């Protein structure tokens, strides 16, 4: 297990397929049925100073491809991407082969909100990992009512 902000982090290892398992935010509407941030990650392609992120959005079961590139910032293990405002994110924890936890801060017109996600190499993860994710969300001030499990709706 490693953190993108640590020194033993090997970016190249998060390359490949991933799935959105759980999404959480202190701004629930952002990840609800019609939210701009209810994104289902499909793949991460690691570049020297960037990350190519491929997702799909869903509207009444219809899926649409979406891609974007996040660039490294001045801070180690942190990336930024423009999407409905300015976003910076880090990877507080991942084991490379099974799960990945992300933490993002969005700033738009003086307004801010944070989003945290749990991603898996498989379309679902154990309840222990999910609970461990819920505990990290708590530490960031995000309550369970604002945590949404999408493991049963992440496929097209
Ligand atoms: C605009 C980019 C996102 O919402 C999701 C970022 C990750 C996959 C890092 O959590």
């Amino acid at each position: 297990e490693a953190s993108s902000t640590g020194r033993n982090f090997n970016v190249e290892k998060i390359n490949g397929e991933w799935h959105t398992i759980i999404l959480a935010s202190d701004k629930r509407e952002k990840i609800e049925d019609n939210g701009n941030f209810r994104l289902f990650l499909e793949q991460i392609h690691v570049l020297e100073n960037s990350l190519v992120l491929k997702f799909h959005t869903v509207r009444d079961e219809e899926c649409s491809e979406l891609s974007m590139v996040a660039d490294k910032t001045e801070k180690a293990g942190e990336y930024s991407v423009t999407y409905d405002g300015f976003n910076t994110f880090t990877i507080p924890k991942t084991d490379y082969d099974n799960f990945l936890m992300a933490h993002l801060i969005n700033e738009k017109d003086g307004e801010t909100f944070q989003l945290m996600g749990l991603y898996g190499r498989e379309p679902d993860l154990s309840s222990d990992i999910k609970e461990r994710f819920a505990q990290l969300c708590e530490e960031h001030g995000i309550l369970r009512e604002n945590i949404i499990d999408l493991s049963n709706a992440n496929r097209c």
